[PDB]
């Protein structure tokens, strides 16, 4: 949509350009059914996107860690996402900035999978994790799910319209896609740079062609 492109291109232009452009994937799920979440112990329906379903996104996740560790040929040398990432925290942590919903789980998991309960009833999981960080995406404690955090170790909040599409109004839960989007040097006065993170790039759009995932489809910009 229109008015979700503009509030996109005014975050990324502030967050990352000039020095970065930024890669954007689009990934869904056309195969997976919506579905509905019941709160415990009671509490209306809440209705779920499709990829939305766990499963979903563990694979997604799995897409993301695969991406952040593609690396090219250059020259006989080999060129990583993290020679030419933006890592604010380096070279303590040399992480890259990588934006997607798995944000709100620490990219990881075993943090998607956090659930607490009994033998019967689950008392909150990842669905009310996921509710609670889509309103308040730079809080550092989700008191209904064991103090877990939806803001990350850097970088600032996520807000879903970032890593959501295809939602209705503002009603996140029902994203009919998800956005991976992550920035990469432009290395606008080196040449020499330029042409290594161009190699990576290449590969990069490669990997994405020849992805194999029958439950996604992944799509560019």
């Amino acid at each position: 949509p229109s008015s979700q492109a503009r509030l996109e291109k005014e975050y990324f232009d502030q967050h990352f350009g000039p020095f970065f452009r930024t890669e954007q994937l689009i990934i869904r799920a056309p195969l997976t059914d919506k579905h509905i979440y019941q709160p415990y112990p009671s509490g209306a329906d809440v209705p779920f996107g499709p990829p939305l379903d766990i499963q979903i996104l563990h694979q997604v996740l799995d897409l993301q860690i695969a991406i952040e560790n593609i690396t090219a040929s250059y020259d006989n040398e080999t060129v990583t996402l993290q020679d030419i990432c933006l890592a604010p925290l380096s070279p303590y942590n040399t992480n890259c900035t990588i934006l997607s919903v798995l944000n709100y789980f620490q990219n990881s998991h075993s943090v998607l999978d956090h659930k607490k309960g009994d033998d019967f009833f689950v008392y909150a999981d990842y669905h009310t994790h996921f509710l609670y960080c889509v309103r308040a995406p730079a809080s550092l404690n989700d008191t209904s799910l064991l103090h877990d955090p939806c803001l990350g170790t850097f970088g600032g909040p996520v807000f879903p319209w970032l890593v959501l599409g295809g939602y209705d109004d503002q009603n996140y839960n029902n994203a009919t896609a998800l956005v991976i989007t992550f920035p990469v040097n432009n290395y606008y006065n080196d040449t020499e740079k330029l042409q290594r993170a161009q190699a990576w790039e290449k590969e990069f759009i490669n990997f994405v062609k020849n992805y194999k995932n029958p439950n996604l489809t992944i799509s560019f910009t």
